[PDB]
C-alpha cells in the first residue's frame, strides 16, 4: 500500500487500492478570482448554500490588482460568491498567492484538499492528497464536500545524497528531466529518501508543486516533524493538536506498498539546474548555459515566492545592483511573507537594488501583464512554467532557475553562478 | 510684468511680453516610456541625432512591470533611444515617476522644462516655466534643442488666510471651481500669497500640478528659501550653491506685473474638498458627499505620492485595517520616497492594513493596467483625472481626494472625514 493508498484509505474508513474509485470527503475547498466566477455560477443553479464554509477559500492572486475590465468583473463575480454562501475564508488582493494562503494557515497531513486550480498538488507536502479539479466539479464539492475521486498509480522518487550547494528547485528540476514532462501522467509522484526526510517545508511544497510538470495528477509528501514544527511556526498548533496529529500520522513501510515505476536520484554533486525553453524538462547544468544574457527576471510565485526564497536572494543582491540591461521583479508570495520581509530588511535590499516590488500574487507566471515579455526577451524566472510565449510574445524566452542563480544573474546581467 | 514674462525674458536675452511668439532653448527634455518610443519613432523621420543628451531625462513609471505586449515593446524600443544616444539620464521601471524624478534630481530654478506629458507643468513650483509637448513636439525640441511658443497671459492665483485641518490637495481642487476646468486656457497659472509662500515644496508641486486641469499651459510658483532648501536634501548641497542660484533669483512686484485676471481664495472656514464625477472642476465641501460608497482607493500619483502624503495616510491607517468591500492600492512616487517610507515603518503599516503595494510609478492612470475598474465600480483617488471611463469600464466612477481623506474613507469603506 503506497502513500496515497494510505491517506485515501483512512479517509474512507477502508483498505482501498490503486485503480478503485472512491467517495471522498473534502476537508479544504478552494477556488481563486479565476476559477471561483465559473464555479460560482454552477453552484447558483444548483445549491442555495455550502455545505460548510470554514473549509472554504477564496483568494485573489491571479490578477491584483485589476488589470483589466473582464478581470475587475471575474473578481466582482467572484465578491457575490464571498457574499450570496457567506465565505468568511475570502482573501483579498495582497493576501498572497492560493497555495501559499492554503499552505500557511489551512492545510493539515490526512487532508483531502480540493482546489480550483492546476498546482492543487503542492498541499501534498503536508502528507495530504491534494489535486486540481474543473470549476464544474469544484461546484459540487462546495455544496455537498464530498466528490469521487480514482486511486492513482503511484511513481516512487527516491532522493539521496547530500549537496549544500543546491536549492530544492534545482532538485526538482532534476527530478523533472529524469521523468519527464509525460512520465508521470495520471500518477501521484511520491517523494522520499534522505533529502526529502532532512530538506525544509519550504523545499517540499516546491517538489510537490511542480508534480503537474511532469504530467503527475499530485505529488505527496510524507508528513515529518517538520512538517509539524512547520504547523507550529506559521499557525499556534497546540501541543494537544500535535499530538493528536501524531497519532494519526501515516508512515511507509519496506516492500509492504508496489510502486509503478521506482526511479532514485543520487544529489551529488549536481551543480545547480536550469530549465531551457520552452519546457521545464529542459533542464540543463549551469555550466552549459553560462554567459545567457538574459532581460528580465523574475523572483517570486508559489514555487519560490517564500520567506526563506526572500532571504537567500536577499544575500546576494546585498552589495550590488541590478545590472542595467536587467530588469528585477520580486513578488513575495503572501502578506505574511512581505511582512515578515520588511522587519527583516529584505525588502530594503530589494528596492535600493532597483528592483521591482508588486502586490503577492502569482505575478507574471501566467498571462498576466506585471512583467511581460516582448518579442526576443529572455526571462530568468523562478516559476514552474516554461511554455512558449507563456510570459508574453510567442518569440519570448524563459529560463527557470532558484532565486540563488536568479539573484546573481540579476546582478551580472546573464546568467551565472559566481 | 508677470513671472511667466520674467522667465522666459531672461532665458531669451531679451524683454518679452504676453502674446509674442519667441524662439526657446531647451533646458530640460523628458519622455516617458508611454511617450518616449512616440518621440523616437517620429525622430527617426527627421534627425539622425540628439542635440544634448545631458539634457535629455528618460523614465519608465506608466507602464511599469509592463502589462501589455505592446507595452513590452515600447520599453524595448525607447531602451534603443537611450543606448543609441547614450541617454546618461536614464531611469529603469521602479526609479518612480517621470516628474517625481526630474523634481528630486533635475529642475532648477528659472529653467525651461519640456516633456513629452500633459503634467510637465508640475515642475513650475521651481520657479521654471515648464509646459507639456505631443510625441511630434517632443522629437523637435530632441534634435534642435529649441522650440517656438507664445508667451502666454498670467491668471494669478494668491492664496492667503490659515488652516491647519486641509491639504495642498484640497487646496488646488478649491482653486480648480473659481477658475474652471477650462477658465485657463492658453494661459499661465501665477500662485502666491501666504499660504503658498509658507508651503513646502511638497505643497507647492501638488499646485503646479493641477494646472491643466483647468485649461492652463502651465502652473508656475515664486521661487524662494524654501525651494532652495529642497534642493539640499535631494541632489546633495552646498551653502556656495545656492548662493549661485540666488544670483539669478526671480522676484515678482506687485502692481508691477499687470495679469488678464486676478483672483483670490479664502481658505480659514474652509471644509475639506473631494471632486465628484466625472471632471475635476466638481467638488462639492466633505460634508455634501459624507456617505458615498467606494469600492476602491488609490494613493500616490504625481500629485500625492510623496513621503509627506503617505505619512499622513498611514497616521488614519495606522492600528486599523482597510474596510471589506473596499481594496487599497498604494503606490510610492518614486525610489527614494520608497526608501526613507520603508526605513521608517510606514509600508509596513500599508501591509498591516491590507493595502497592494505596487512597483513605484503612475497606475491606474487612463487605464494604464493597473487597479482597472469594473461598471459601477467606485474609486477614490489621489490623482489629478477624474474622467468618464479613466481608470476602466466606462460606467466606472471617480473621486478625487486627499491622502487623509483617501486613507479614513478606505478604512470605513466611505467618503468620509472621521
Amino acid at each position: 500500500m503506497t502513500l496515497v493508498e494510505k491517506i485515501l484509505s483512512k479517509k474512507v474508513g477502508y483498505e482501498v487500492c490503486a485503480g478503485d474509485s472512491i467517495e471522498v470527503e473534502v476537508d479544504l475547498a478552494m477556488t481563486h478570482d479565476g476559477t471561483t466566477p465559473l464555479a460560482y455560477k454552477a453552484l447558483k443553479e444548483m445549491s442555495d448554500s455550502v455545505w460548510n464554509p470554514d473549509k472554504i477559500v477564496v483568494a485573489f492572486d491571479h490578477n491584483v490588482p485589476p488589470n483589466t475590465v473582464k478581470a475587475a468583473e471575474m473578481q466582482k463575480l467572484a465578491l457575490e460568491f464571498v457574499k450570496r454562501f457567506g465565505i468568511k475564508n475570502f482573501h483579498k488582493g495582497g493576501e498572497g498567492i492560493c497555495h501559499q494562503i492554503l499552505a500557511e494557515n489551512y492545510v493539515l497531513p490526512n487532508m483531502f484538499v480540493a482546489g480550483g486550480d492546476s498546482h492543487t498538488c503542492t498541499h501534498g507536502a503536508f502528507g495530504a492528497f491534494a489535486t486540481g479539479f474543473g470549476a464544474t466539479d469544484m461546484a459540487y464539492i462546495y455544496a455537498t464536500g464530498e466528490t469521487w475521486i480514482k486511486v492513482p498509480k503511484t511513481i516512487r522518487v527516491d532522493i539521496v545524497g547530500k549537496n549544500e550547494n543546491v536549492s530544492a528547485k534545482d532538485i526538482v528540476l532534476r527530478v523533472c528531466k529524469e521523468i519527464g514532462r509525460r512520465g508521470a501522467t495520471y500518477m501521484a509522484i511520491e517523494y522520499g529518501g534522505e533529502v526529502v526526510k532532512n530538506m525544509d517545508m519550504d523545499g517540499r511544497l516546491t517538489l510537490c508543486n511542480m508534480a503537474i510538470e511532469m504530467g503527475g495528477k499530485t505529488g505527496v509528501i510524507e508528513a515529518d516533524e517538520i512538517t509539524y514544527d512547520y504547523l507550529k511556526k506559521e499557525r499556534g498548533l497546540s501541543d494537544e493538536d500535535i499530538a493528536k496529529l501524531k497519532k494519526e500520522r501515516i508512515t511507509v513501510n519496506r516492500d509492504e506498498a508496489n510502486y509503478y515505476k521506482e526511479i532514485e536520484i543520487d544529489i551529488t554533486d549536481m551543480e545547480e539546474q536550469v530549465a531551457v525553453p520552452h519546457h521545464p524538462d529542459n533542464v540543463k547544468p549551469i555550466s552549459d548555459v553560462e554567459g545567457t544574457e538574459i532581460n528580465q527576471v523574475f523572483i517570486g510565485s508559489c514555487t519560490n515566492g517564500r520567506l526563506s526564497d526572500l532571504r537567500e536572494a536577499a544575500k546576494y543582491l546585498k552589495g550590488r545592483e541590478v545590472h542595467k540591461d536587467v530588469k528585477l521583479i520580486v513578488i513575495p508570495a503572501s502578506k505574511k511573507v512581505f511582512l515578515q520581509a520588511l522587519k527583516e530588511g529584505i525588502i530594503d535590499i530589494f528596492v535600493k537594488a532597483g528592483a521591482m516590488i508588486c502586490t503577492p500574487g502569482c505575478g507574471p507566471c501566467l498571462g498576466a501583464h506585471q512583467g511581460v515579455l516582448a518579442e526576443g526577451e529572455i526571462c530568468l524566472s523562478t516559476t514552474n512554467r516554461n511554455f512558449k510565449g507563456r510570459m508574453g510574445h510567442i518569440n519570448s524566452y524563459i529560463y527557470l532557475a532558484s532565486p540563488k542563480i536568479a539573484a546573481i544573474s540579476a546582478v551580472k546581467g546573464y546568467i551565472t553562478n559566481k
